[PDB]
């Protein structure tokens, strides 16, 4: 940086410390990447003074040319990308993304068919003290209790007694694979709309590494940062039939102006996942993920579902007599950034938990491989085997040291 | 830039077409201004990187600890800036700020005031064809027909006879200052809450030069672009006892993880804001606004109110038999650019409109004067009045052309 530096102190010693902090721990939130210089230079860019109400040709404002080419190549880039037969690249988040589309096809009190929030679900797929839970009238379908993969006989039973008018599948904190052709099969039988909020899973999805929803889903919402690895913000796909109303569910519906400079980001993301070398990078996530999972099973770890099929974990911590919170806590202290999480039918609070959810997007972007993810599963279980020894805290914490340089 | 022209030449060349294209044009779009070269580097920062739901001290994440102090350096330089008790910065837009504002004291179908949109209100305040209008009942006031200043006889005969649980005063294209104790006053006698969207002034009431809507809204909400010339994004002001409830409007309410390095942004852009050099920006972007507001007179076009007490002028095209979007259109067809604006009581279509909206916040930035304003109004004098003149939008051309350099 060049003008902040002498222009605001203040800020610029927050970002260096939180620049530095990225590079000295150990990031293993699920939801967490780190961007490309070039997507940050896309955003750090003029775009930001420029007012684009409206879409490419079809702008309120004059002077849009260029923006124009910008939201179109985003826009092209993420068609070919998942195959979707449109894109709408305005939306400021996954949130909105999602809003959008209940904007769409959804009237106040409508019935919707989520994931049970405590067993792998979004927040904006129904919780009360959430828009989404407030506005429609939310039911849940849950996981199997010894599997924890989807009851696909729970969402089918919930949706023919229930009669939603919408369908959402898709996950914040769910390690297998989602079978999109059952949802769309169940959503058929009910007459609902599908929609699939692939935020955790679209640079999997982008990769061939996790069947696509796009040929299954009326409506495929997505974040273009998580697994995907762009700029913070959101993306909706559907075919050309709802194309008209999803763009006005956009603007004028629920938003204002559109963020060009970041449009222009995901532009410059969506252009990396079209390159062989993202695809490499999504099959070492995978990878990763298996791998790390089989080095917490070898260090006496329960996982949920027993594994991975994706970029997350979940450990269930009971075993251990560890609540998230206090696994998060100690993690902390050594490097490592997890999150608590409630696992399904977690005897805790969604504040206390009994679980902590693990992904490798961010290590991976950081090119770890095998020989770190082994390295990790050991200093987590040296932490969490020996959470009143400060000494084994100060061993963990130089070998978190040693991973990150 | 350094590593997005060799990344992505595509989105490059655009986004060097679009820098080349402010400089080149004369922007008088009065919603527009240019952003310090701090604020863009702010916003091309790591910190978008990062996942902070929740509030500083208070997030869902760990390892925010920078940006807290990233996100409280926003909110205290906002609080100082307006003499607010509490600011929210995490809106992602001007919209998302108003609909966090609707979902704090409103339930679905109750009933709001706001301006005619067509006398210079707000998408956001009530069109049908928005989230406003389509979820709560609203209802207009409108200006007088000769003055064209707000009628505060007709704010309160529609509070008193529609009941509205909320009134909402502020504009897209008003040129007079608002009267806020009137609408408190009225907000008061009918039991009603006032809402001030000060989005196009607030650069202007950070500097004194118009009324602080603060002490008399229960809820201020603004873009941080436009007068106050920040980064593209929302804020909410409000007193310390609506506090809590705005900030779970916004997370969990109506957003999921806020903009980071958005935020990072609008602290850098409240810092510019409290600096006296802010305050001598906005005096000439103010005393140019009457300039060419005098200047255009000189020149026989007809103002709407007849004049300015802001940064905005609306110019009613009727004495010259002109639509606003044949005016907006040969002005582009120059280098300058306006946008078509409907005028009180306007006998065509909001696609058509018998105005253009003119602001001056922009050409101030790139700083232009007194004497600019007389030529820019001499230009636009010249193209209107010979519309079918080849000879004459060249002149323009070339004048223009002159003023950027
Ligand atoms: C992350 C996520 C969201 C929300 O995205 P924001 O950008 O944080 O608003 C919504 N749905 C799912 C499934 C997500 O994973
Ligand atoms: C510009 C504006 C908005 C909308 O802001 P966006 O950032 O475009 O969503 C809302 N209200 C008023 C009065 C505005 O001027």
């Amino acid at each position: 940086m060049k003008y902040l530096p002498q222009q605001d102190p203040q800020v610029f010693a927050a970002i260096e410390q939180e620049r530095k902090r990225q590079h000295a721990k150990i990031e293993l939130i699920a939801s967490e990447n780190f961007v490309s210089r070039a997507v940050m230079e896309a955003q750090g860019s003029v775009l930001t003074n420029k007012y684009a109400e409206g879409y490419p040709g079809r702008r309120y404002y004059g002077g849009c040319e260029y923006v124009d080419i910008v939201e179109e190549l985003a826009r092209e880039r993420a068609k070919q990308l998942f195959g979707a037969e449109h894109a709408n690249v305005q939306p400021h988040s996954g949130a909105q993304a999602n809003m959008a589309v209940y904007f769409t096809v959804l009237e106040h009190g409508d019935t919707v068919l989520g994931m049970n929030l405590s067993h792998g679900g979004h927040l904006t797929h129904g919780s009360p003290v959430n828009f989404s839970g407030v506005q429609y009238n939310f039911v849940a379908y849950g996981v199997d209790p010894e599997t924890h993969v989807i009851d696909y006989d729970d969402v089918r039973e919930k949706a023919r007694l229930h009669r939603p008018k919408l369908i959402v599948a898709a996950a914040a904190a769910y390690p297998r694979i989602i079978d999109f052709a059952k949802f769309r099969e169940i959503a058929d039988e009910v007459g609902a709309y599908l929609m699939v909020d692939m935020a955790h899973i679209a640079g999997l999805v982008a990769a061939g590494l996790h069947p696509n929803p796009v040929p299954y889903a009326h409506f495929v919402t997505t974040t273009t940062h998580k697994t995907l690895r762009g700029p913070r913000g959101g993306m909706i796909l559907c075919q050309e039939q709802f194309a008209k109303q999803i763009d006005k569910a956009i603007f004028p519906g629920i938003q204002g102006g559109p963020l060009m400079h970041v449009i222009a980001a995901k532009a410059v993301a969506f252009g990396e996942a079209l390159q062989d070398d993202f695809k490499a990078y999504a099959k070492r996530v995978v990878d990763n993920a298996k791998r790390l999972a089989s080095a917490l099973q070898n260090e006496g770890f329960t996982l949920v579902s027993g594994g991975t099929d994706n970029h997350l974990l979940l450990v269930d911590l009971r075993p251990q007599q560890l609540t998230g919170k206090t696994a998060e806590k100690v993690l902390d202290e050594v490097g490592i950034t997890v999150n608590k999480n409630t696992i399904p039918y977690d005897p805790e609070s969604p504040f206390v938990t009994s679980g902590i959810r693990i992904g490798t997007a961010a290590v991976t972007t950081r090119g770890f491989g095998l020989e770190e993810m082994d390295e990790i599963a050991a200093i987590i279980g040296l932490v969490l085997k020996n959470v009143g020894s400060e000494q084994a805290l100060e061993e963990a914490r130089q070998r978190v040291a040693a991973l990150t340089d």
